[PDB]
């Protein structure tokens, strides 16, 4: 099923800024509830389970002028390599809380 509003989505990601890897990992989030930076949620819209893609997110849709000191510099364009690992419906409590819960 496709990534979209009220889906719980699991992604693997690599983050680069100016060709340097800053982070890599995996996470699950509830889509459409401001869990992620808006630029990456936009790029995730309608993606299929199993789909791999790249997203280049301008600072205005990420960490902006401030960045995130210690990780993301000011005015950084974020280059993401993403794999959509899993997509499922959110449970009632996930929807109430506005976040993802583990499955086990
Ligand atoms: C206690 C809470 C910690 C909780 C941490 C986790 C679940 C672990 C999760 C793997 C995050 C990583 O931890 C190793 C690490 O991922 C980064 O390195 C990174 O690659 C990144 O940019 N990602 C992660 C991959 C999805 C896109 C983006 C994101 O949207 O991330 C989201 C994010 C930071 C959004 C902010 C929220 C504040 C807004 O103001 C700001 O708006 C400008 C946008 C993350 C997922 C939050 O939803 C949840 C958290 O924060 C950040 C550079 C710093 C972040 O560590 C903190
Ligand atoms: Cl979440
Ligand atoms: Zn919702
Ligand atoms: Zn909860």
């Amino acid at each position: 099923m496709k990534v979209g509003q009220d889906k719980v989505v699991t992604i693997r990601y690599t983050l680069q800024v100016e060709g340097e890897v800053l982070d890599q990992g995996e996470l699950s989030y509830l889509h459409g509830h401001r869990n992620l930076i808006p630029g990456l949620e936009e790029a995730l819209e309608g993606r299929e389970e199993g789909e791999a893609f790249q997203a280049h997110v301008p600072a205005e849709k990420a960490y902006g002028a401030t960045g995130h000191p210690g990780i993301i510099p000011p005015h950084a364009t974020l280059d993401f390599q993403v794999e959509v690992v899993k997509v499922r419906e959110a449970t009632p409590e996930e929807l109430l809380h506005g976040h993802a819960h583990p499955s086990g």
